[PDB]
């Protein structure tokens, strides 16, 4: 519903850096292509030269509904780009899917584990208690803007006002208001509700790119596709981080996907938010 929205308006030059990153197009991939996509596109990474469409036509076979839909999800995200008898890859996804296929990804671009004990009062209860608290507040917030007739970080308020889930106002005390955006913001399930508020963390990053040219998005959402890889009640070793993924952090702690302990910021835990992520 929101990521492919998202994506579907995202310029190709961006695709082409997203796809620098296998987990990215692997992710993707994964978990948006649907079942009759991948079938085609494993198919058309394997196949020497730009085969012929008629050869994907032998390939599809059933059921028959889904042939069209498929070939305009493959069209509008990738940079799988093709003309009439001839059907490519680009480079970047070919050659980032293929490493991620064969498992011959860096190392160090997963969630490195840490051998450090864990602490025994750091359980799925805990890290759901936080989490869930964390997100209360933030509903609390939005909600606490709707019309009567502490709360989060602020770093989460000024992105919520840049969403326009919330509009400044002279009337009240808040000095800020619920907009429909925020009420549709409301009714979303959980997960919607995380995406919602993530790919406002993202675009805030270019609206402010853009004017500061007067990490990228890009970075932000690969990393995120790291942390739904990851395994819930186990601790990661920050160091393995790359600068930019330790200098995201932060936020994702704001979120709530990321709990530190204060004890030993060399382990980060990340939350039920960040696991589901593209299960959802």
């Amino acid at each position: 519903y929101q990521l492919s929205d998202y994506l579907e308006k995202l310029p190709g030059t961006t695709f082409r850096k997203l796809y620098q990153q296998p987990s990215s197009a692997f992710a993707i991939f994964r978990r948006m292509l649907p079942p009759l996509a991948k079938v085609f596109v494993q198919a058309l990474l394997y196949m020497p030269q730009p085969m012929l469409l008629s050869d994907l036509d032998v390939w599809v076979r059933p059921r028959a509904l889904s042939i069209l839909r498929s070939l305009h999800i493959v069209q509008i995200t990738p940079p799988g780009k093709d003309r009439p008898q001839e059907v490519q890859l680009t480079t970047n996804f070919r050659n980032s899917l293929r490493l991620a296929l064969e498992g011959g990804a860096a190392h160090n671009s997963f969630g490195v584990p840490s051998s450090l004990p864990v602490d025994p009062r750091i359980d799925i209860a805990f890290l759901d208690n936080y989490a869930r608290k964390k997100w209360e507040d933030i509903l609390h917030y939005v909600v606490s803007s709707v019309p009567v007739h502490g709360g989060p970080k602020a770093s989460v308020k000024d992105l919520l006002l840049a969403g326009r889930l919330v509009e400044r106002r002279p009337d009240t005390k808040t000095g800020i208001g619920i907009t429909q955006a925020g009420f549709t913001f409301l009714l979303q399930e959980a997960n919607a509700q995380v995406w919602t508020l993530l790919l406002l963390w993202l675009e805030a990053a270019d609206q402010a790119k853009a004017a500061a040219a007067a990490p990228d998005s890009i970075e932000m959402l690969s990393f995120l596709f790291m942390l739904a890889s990851l395994e819930l009640g186990r601790a990661y070793d920050t160091d393995a981080l790359s600068e930019t993924r330790r200098n995201m952090l932060p936020a994702l702690v704001d979120f709530g996907l990321i709990y530190i302990p204060r004890e030993d910021t060399r382990q980060y835990f990340p939350t039920r938010l960040a696991t589901t992520l593209t299960s959802s």
